[PDB]
């Protein structure tokens, strides 16, 4: 059992297969949540699957959250959670039947249980829930949508890019109830599928969603959504769903808005609405800068890219399109400059190193990239 530090938190992690899971590479993902929570200010928050407890501990130490819940089904994780919490906080941790509570400046609740059972007990209780599972979050989604306030925030992660990026089509249909698209656009389609499944599951509770921030990074998808209260809110949310058509011979895509597609070879359903709230993401860049984070340089690099990134469905991948059409292409920076000079919005995208988001028609893009 060695000690490590992440952000303002110091935790004990076992040494190697490990009894309690901890991934230092996820320090960035945790930094982004911290930044967002300092903008939204949720009071009651839940770290549904905390393992070592690092996420919830940082929520308590680095954000305005007043009541923080840490939960894990593993006995080992639970014991480690209590230890690391008391490693960062003073006081006596009162425990009773797989539940330990500390009532200090911040109220910390440590629970040993199935996330679905805990969330079912806390109906319409949390202002913010963070679902960070090992793989798919689908077995916890429906209950999280009932555990969060009707105007709460949901932070969702999916680490199984295989089905979301199209490698495992069958699994994607089973888990996400959507037809995935392979290729250069898969990182974004996977992200829009995640957001779209959250929107679809939310509808039955007469709730809609506004995406605060949804992105892809190092083989995992993240979606922060704000629940909207009302049947009409839910109707308008479903109206933002749609499908994608992809011509594998050219890289040209088409979009169809609607609950159901009306042509063959449709991919989706996917969320065709905004993948970010401009104002909030803009504020996150500033907030990240004024905060001490675990991976501050990587967090700013990602947030700045997303901040300047055009918020529009899909993009054109210079490399992939070049390979499909069998043509030579210009460099990305040369293409963006050329597109802007012609009056079209054009930016790079975090979804791909060679991707370009632009309002320009496919044909205009092709004429511009042709070298
Ligand atoms: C990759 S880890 C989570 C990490 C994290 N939240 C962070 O930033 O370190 C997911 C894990 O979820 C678990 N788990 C699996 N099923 C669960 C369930 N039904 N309820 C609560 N926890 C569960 C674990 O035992 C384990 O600690």
């Amino acid at each position: 059992l060695i000690e490590v530090q992440e952000g303002k938190a110091k935790i004990l992690i076992p040494k190697a297969d490990s009894p309690v899971f901890y991934n230092p590479r996820m320090a960035l993902n945790r930094d982004i949540v911290v930044v967002l929570l300092n903008i939204l200010n949720p009071k009651i928050v839940l770290d549904a699957l905390s393992a070592t407890g690092i996420r919830g501990i940082r929520f308590a130490l680095e954000t305005p959250a007043e009541e923080v819940w840490l939960n894990d089904i593993s006995e080992d994780a639970y014991e480690l959670m209590k230890r690391n919490v008391m490693l960062n906080f003073d006081g006596e941790l009162r425990e009773s039947k797989g539940r330990a509570i500390l009532k200090g400046e911040k109220t910390i609740v440590i629970n040993h249980d199935d996330a679905n059972r805990l969330m079912a007990e806390r109906h319409r209780y949390f202002h913010f829930i963070d679902l960070d599972p090992f793989g798919s979050p689908m077995e916890f989604l429906d209950t999280a949508l009932r555990s969060a306030k009707r105007r709460g925030i949901l932070g969702v992660t999916a680490t199984d890019g295989a089905p979301l990026c199209g490698a495992h089509p069958r699994a994607c249909l089973r888990k996400y109830l959507a037809v995935p698209l392979r290729g250069e656009l898969c990182h974004e389609v996977g992200t829009r599928i995640l957001v779209g499944v959250i929107a679809r599951y939310a509808a039955k509770y007469d709730l809609g969603i506004d995406v605060i921030l949804a992105y892809y990074k190092d083989h995992y998808f993240r979606a922060f959504v704000k629940l909207k209260d009302g049947a009409r809110k839910g109707d308008e949310t479903l109206e933002k769903l749609g499908y994608i058509y992809f011509d594998d011979k050219t890289g040209k895509f088409e979009l169809e808005q609607g609950f159901l597609p009306t042509r063959p070879n449709a991919y989706g359903p996917v969320w065709l609405g905004p993948l970010k709230d401009e104002k909030i993401v803009s504020k996150m860049v500033k907030e990240a800068e004024s905060l001490s984070l675990a991976r501050k340089k990587q967090a700013l690099k990602l947030l700045k890219m997303i901040d300047q990134e055009l918020d529009i469905p899909l993009f054109y991948d210079t490399h992939a399109i070049g390979r499909r059409l069998k043509i030579e292409t210009k460099k990305v920076e040369e293409i963006i400059s050329a597109l802007r000079e012609q009056g079209y919005e054009a930016t790079r995208t975090h979804f791909s190193p060679t991707g370009i988001k632009t309002s320009a028609p496919y044909e205009v893009f092709i004429e511009t990239i042709k070298r």
